[PDB]
């Protein structure tokens, strides 16, 4: 919360202020996996794909020059060319902003990932030496208790946070891929355009 | 508590200050569940309904253009015909954020879901095998207290952890699609009129 | 606490600041329960309306016309007829918030309630039931400990969390309606005068 | 702590500034109480009594018309009649805001109540039922423990917790009274002069 | 600390800035007793006595007229009689008020005098009635290890939080009877001279 | 975290504001060491070498002047000669900022260093001496697990912290080192051009 | 860390920056000392004397004032004689603050001499007595652990928290000692020159 409050007044505006807005609201978000073999898939995905899909909505709505451009593309011909595609590509730049941050913020602490690919995942490095052969149902139940400490109560069978850090692992390179990613792409457009 | 006031400044503005008005106050809100088989139902959709009538209510008090509205709305001709209208539009328009922030943010923290839809959910799924055949009288009693981690003993019976993070995710799904909804109507309103 | 520091600044005005003054006073006051079956019904109605005449008091003192009041009233004719009352009702309407303030806080946070209300209440429900016929004079005795963890020793008796839980919740409602009650006032009064 | 950062920057003030310095020096003031049948009552009346007339003195001292004054009335005639005593009352009234404040302070929460009156006061409803007959010096030394957690070690005789309540529930009720015999001074003061 | 911060801001005054220098070191400085019979006293007087005589000559050289005091009073016969003396007077008062601040935050938190004067403190009230007659060097090496907690393994023998109450309760009285001192003798050099 | 809040309003900027912002997202950034002799030297060293990479690119971006000279460089001939060239130079010493602190808040901080360097280090001196000989295999997955406290469950063959603290006194000399040198090309730089 | 917070805004300076720089700077740093005999006069000593010379060149690095003084000197005769000097010596006097800073703050909290001169110091009268002879190479490798509160397990040999106090204090009355020669040294020249 205080890396919010630090990067505060940097841009002192409304463009970088969603940006520390998404931030703040993963920080105060209370994720929450079901810890069920059917619906743990579900949750992670719909936490690492909606938000972005509603700040992104946010950010076009919140933009004073969506009235002009729908007057514009309403009429036959409008009163020039394309200073509007101009205008609207600032808006879609200005509005992908904070959907990138929510994704980053959100790949770095992997809860999402570990969350999701819990249940599915092959953890036979930590399964113990007595409970390797049995029904890989039994597994999937098991495993799908794994990012849920107060329910987990199978430490006789897997080590429960061997396999977390592991899959934190995972998705922090995730989000660190993403992240360079991003970056280059960023500084292409910036170099040619 | 961090993001309010992180949030603040953002719009240096009484417009957008009851918003952080409401999400403090619930977050400075002594949530407690009745934990009784008659009376959560009741508790749960209070919290949920009455405060963002209040918050409506005041956001319309605080507005300096009622004395002019309901002194034109007395005189059967009053000094034009709709820009009465339009300051009572924006007017309600105003007033009707904060009980919308209020339902969100209520709807984010699933306490008023655990603790409505407690007694008459279906867990089936997390009653033991053992008690799994009883009068559904019993199961409501028991079930009634699952949102009080200090009434409930009966964890022979029923996980409550599990329960809990089952309506929990439920809660939040709901809340992700009250504010999907929400700025989908904002942005037609915003792009058509 | 952070409710006060942010719904600060926001004026900026002394009518505006009795009421976080109010708030934080509140915030920063212990609440010490007797738990005497005598003395606890005065102990509680005492917190819920003393402060609030003192805080009227205070925003009577520190309005600078009171002098030009007692000056005018003082004279058999002043040097107008009603520019007087308008300022004394001025004067009144901006006493008259920090009690409110006062009472619906003190409401929302129902330790005043479970002070007062406990030794007479009828706990039928939370009673055991092997303790189900005994002289009420000693059901008088035990209840009034109930809002103190520290002396409360009679766990085989009543449950303590439930009471307190069930309570609670009245006071809630309680303040609730209070606080819709006012504001409904409040509406009527600036939209008819 | 709060509070004080809180009426902090209301003024904004030197003779406001006084009352929060008092405030906050009572609460970093590390109450000790001796325990010890001898000292108690000494040590709750000095901390009640002797930093009140310190803040007098210092108020007095950190205003920049005293040197006049000195002047003036040294002469047997100085150079009018009186506005020497208009300087000298607001000097005297400036001063005395801090020594309230701290009483009020120090007797909201109840420790020199409690340390003072507590080996002398009359506590037969808490003593226990078996030793209920024996020397009122041995019932002096153990109550004058009772402020102390750390050395009372008499629990099979006189509950600590409910008579600690008792008194802070009576120091209240003193502290309340106070505030609302100086606030109808001051509110009489006003009025009048 | 919040003390500091609080009174920050008021002479918002580079003399009054220095006092919370001192007090703000005093707070952030981690006061050690060696608890050894040979080097308490020398311990407690020295943080009693050298932190103020390092802030008077700290004082002494922040002033910028410690350079023109020094080119006057070097020559025989200097560019007049007795500027000079009131220049020196305001740095030498300006300086003494960081020395007075930090003895008086020493004494009210009586850690100096618990560690002074614990080996040599006749406290034979405290001591147990089985080890009432023993070498005073016993309790000379015993009454040494008082103001360390991890260190006093002798229980059985004297009461350690009797005995450090009664020394803080000591300390606190010292400190009140210096700081009525010091304001007195203010007093008198404002309302003479 | 205060460091951050302190070091900020120094520059009050662009240039050391990324400093501030690299240093904090270190510090708002969950390490986490997978803790398995396979992927613990790859995830120490990404952590020590990616992020400053990625953090050149960024400074690279963020900088006004890329258009220009991607501009310039891509005539034959641009409309001077080398004006180019110190803005291109000025641009990459503003960017090599943040990476250097990133790498020196991460070696002072000796967790990378303990998560890569652990399962290959040569710890004879704190292996037991009952397991002095044994399969240089079961040292690497034991040592392995030094960096995980809750995964470390062989306290009979290697002491844990004996050995955490060495290897974090191996990076904080690194560490120094790294600042020393940096300092010593930025004086020659600052000196010589 | 309040501390730096609070000396904060006094300057306001970039002379007077680098103190609270280095101050802050080792209020967030990891001390760790390595605790093996070989080790620890390195450790402690190191990190008494490096980051004292890097500050120094940090402070040499940032004055803009290098690259005239570079120019002046490389030439055979420059652009006068002796207003070089001047600046030269005044930037080596801005230079030397956070040094001092930093030692005095490393003194104050004597860990560098507690890990430092912990192996060789002697320590008979703590030793206990039934382990008074043995083989000094013993009890340099048992002190050697005494600044390591969880790798110390000898407590039958020696008492840990006795020594750390007794080193403790000769570290603290070293600091004393440094900050007063330091203060004298500072008088002396701005009275002379
Ligand atoms: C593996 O299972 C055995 C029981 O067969 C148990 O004794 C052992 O502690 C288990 N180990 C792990 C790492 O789960
Ligand atoms: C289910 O009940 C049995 C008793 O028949 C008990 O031993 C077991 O622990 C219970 N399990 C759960 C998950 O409640
Ligand atoms: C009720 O009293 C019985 C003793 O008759 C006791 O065993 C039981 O635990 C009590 N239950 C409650 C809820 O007080
Ligand atoms: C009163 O004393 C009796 C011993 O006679 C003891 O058993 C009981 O617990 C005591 N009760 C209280 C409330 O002190
Ligand atoms: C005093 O010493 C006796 C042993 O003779 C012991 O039983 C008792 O607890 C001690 N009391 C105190 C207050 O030290
Ligand atoms: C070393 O191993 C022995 C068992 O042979 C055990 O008793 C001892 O505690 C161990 N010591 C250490 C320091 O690991
Ligand atoms: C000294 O050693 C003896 C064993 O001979 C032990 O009983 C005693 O507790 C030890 N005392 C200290 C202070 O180490």
């Amino acid at each position: 919360v205080q890396f919010l409050q630090a990067n505060q007044e940097s841009f002192m505006g409304i463009c970088g202020i969603m940006a520390l807005a998404s931030a703040q609201m993963y920080s105060s978000f209370e994720f929450t996996c079901p810890c069920l073999p059917d619906y743990n898939y579900a949750y992670g995905i719909g936490i690492l794909i909606v938000p972005p899909i509603w700040f992104f909505l946010l950010g076009y709505v919140m933009n004073n020059n969506i009235s002009v451009l729908t007057e514009e593309w309403k009429r036959p011909v409008g009163k020039d060319p394309a200073v509007l595609r101009y205008m609207f590509s600032s808006m879609t730049q200005r509005a992908l902003i904070a959907p990138a941050v929510w994704i980053a913020v959100t790949l770095m602490d992997g809860k999402s990932f570990l969350c999701a690919f819990s249940p599915t995942a092959d953890l036979s490095e930590f399964v113990n030496e007595s409970y390797q052969s049995l029904s890989q149902k039994e597994l999937l139940k098991i495993q799908a208790k794994i990012p849920c400490k107060d329910i987990f109560e199978e430490h006789e069978i897997i080590s429960r946070e061997a396999a977390t850090r592991y899959i934190r692992c995972l998705s922090q390179a995730c989000g660190w891929t993403f992240l360079m990613v991003i970056t280059l792409v960023a500084f292409l457009v910036r170099a040619i355009r």
